[PDB]
């Protein structure tokens, strides 16, 4: 293999990348995008905001251009994300009880009807659950709705698209912790209960040197409920500028995490939070960490771009 995607594709998984529509226009981010994956998710076209900036009135432009990204270069589609707690617009904080219910409802099924045939698996709900176990507590969707939601949301996807598979997605639950064992509570009641739900998502926004030792473990004892994983939005964030040690240690978690994949049958690949660091939502977020991704800001290859190639098994 001479590309990542030569060697996903090779070892039979998915290497997926966060895709700013935008940004094609920029050859060369387009022709890592076009050479270097085998999968494509929004990073940010296809979330609520992007896609229902009013009441029942949606702008489907930006979605349907990383949708038709896809479909040109023969990429699978992931879908990222119903039902979410962050961006929501105000006019839908602005609703309560059946009235934001009904919000809810609708926003998952246009949405998921806009897109059947396209988006082979979907975010249904994207961070449920709190650090320290339970359900997370600034989450609109957990304030006004209450516990069933996510059992409501899961359900109206599937009535509108039948055959997607429906993921539940959530952060710092790569370990066994009170965060990942809730989740799992909830994955293993739903699937004794026949609810729509096919897949989950350990997004993996971990920090150098902190790759969790029983990863694996934990995407085993979810596989053995009977549903699919992936890693969803693999970076690994440095207190930048980064150095040699800081590269081979990010380079050597790059590897764990894609071998933890390999070494789970129903895992079914890693998808990386953007291609370069020039655009990673790192920085903007923790002041002074970042080269959090495989490309740097000048599109070379970090000595990561290796690590996962040896991963896949190349
Ligand atoms: O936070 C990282 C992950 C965590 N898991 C779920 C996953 O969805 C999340 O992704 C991040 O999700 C965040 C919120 O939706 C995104 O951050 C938004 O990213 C947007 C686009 O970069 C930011 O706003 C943009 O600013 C730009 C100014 O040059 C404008 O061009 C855009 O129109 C404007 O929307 C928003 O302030 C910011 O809130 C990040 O790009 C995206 O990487």
């Amino acid at each position: 293999a001479t590309t990542l995607k030569e060697a996903a594709d090779g070892a039979g998984r998915d290497f997926g990348f966060a895709l700013d529509p935008n940004r094609l226009s920029e050859a060369q981010y387009k022709a890592i995008a076009d050479s270097e994956f085998n999968l494509v998710v929004a990073e940010n076209a296809m979330k609520w905001d992007a896609t229902e900036p009013s009441q029942n009135s949606f702008s489907f432009g930006a979605g349907d251009r990383v949708a038709s990204y896809a479909a040109d270069t023969g990429k699978e589609l992931y879908g990222h994300t119903l039902v979410w707690h962050s961006q929501l617009p105000d006019w839908a904080k602005n609703l309560n009880g059946s009235a934001f219910e009904s919000a809810m409802v609708n926003h998952v099924t246009k949405v998921a009807d806009h897109f059947e045939g396209k988006v082979a698996s979907w975010d249904v709900v994207n961070e449920a659950f709190a650090d320290g176990g339970g359900r997370r507590q600034d989450s609109a969707f957990q304030q006004k709705l209450g516990n069933g939601y996510i059992e409501t949301a899961f359900r109206a996807a599937r009535a509108a698209d039948p055959t997607a598979k429906l993921c539940i997605n959530d952060y710092n639950v790569e370990g066994i912790n009170a965060k990942s064992n809730s989740l799992y509570d909830l994955v293993k009641d739903f699937k004794a209960r026949g609810v729509p739900l096919d897949c989950v998502g350990f997004q993996s926004h971990l920090i150098v040197g902190q790759v969790p030792g029983d990863f694996r473990q934990n995407l085993q004892r979810f596989a053995d409920l009977g549903v699919d994983v992936r890693i969803t939005e693999l970076d690994i964030r440095m207190r930048t500028p980064s150095d040699a040690t800081k590269l081979a240690t990010q380079a050597a978690d790059y590897k764990k995490v894609v071998q933890a994949c390999m070494q789970v049958t129903r895992c079914q690949g890693v998808t990386v939070w953007g291609i370069t660091d020039k655009y990673s939502w790192v920085p903007d977020v923790f002041p002074g960490e970042g080269a959090a991704l495989v490309w740097d800001a000048s599109y070379a290859k970090k000595p990561a771009y290796a690590a996962v190639m040896e991963a896949f098994g190349a």
